[PDB]
């Protein structure tokens, strides 16, 4: 169906067929089998203006796939900080928890993803959230030997 050829488009980076497939009536929260939707896999895959186009066409920012991942969640692992920014512009949940408890300032922490970090915690990052392994960023950071980061968050 459509829907299945607007998740592949996004996750391929096929910026006109995205917007054709919008055009057509493509369900914009389409789910792959386990809960992905468009909006994920670009942002995975560091599609900023697929983002940009899902999210004018009523993507829900806020999608959770089967884990309880969220857009925000891989794009702040994967390092892509312009979808980061675009996704906490339109009402991404910065906050969110996954299913090991990490949110995107987690995530990005372990991947010392420095200006990402920064990002978040500019639009309200909580900086004693504990993951699953009772462990915040700054710990993360500590663990890590990442300096910069532990400065940035101690």
């Amino acid at each position: 169906d459509l829907g299945k050829k607007l998740l592949e488009a996004a996750r391929a980076g096929q910026d006109d067929e995205v917007r054709l497939l919008l055009e057509h009536g493509a369900d914009v929260n389409a789910r792959d089998y386990i809960g992905s939707t468009p909006l994920h896999l670009a942002a995975y895959y560091g599609h900023l203006e697929i983002v940009r186009l899902l999210l004018e066409h009523g993507a829900d920012v806020n999608a959770r796939d089967s884990t309880g991942t969220t857009p925000l969640h891989y794009a702040a692992r994967l390092g892509h900080l312009e979808i980061v920014r675009l996704l906490l512009e339109h009402g991404a949940d910065v906050n969110a928890r996954d299913a090991m408890g990490w949110t995107p300032l987690h995530l990005a922490a372990k991947k010392g993803h420095l200006e990402i970090v920064r990002l978040l915690l500019k639009h309200g990052a909580d900086v004693n959230a504990n993951d699953h392994f009772g462990k915040t960023a700054f710990d993360i950071s500590i663990d890590n030997g990442n300096e910069d980061l532990a400065e940035i968050l101690q």
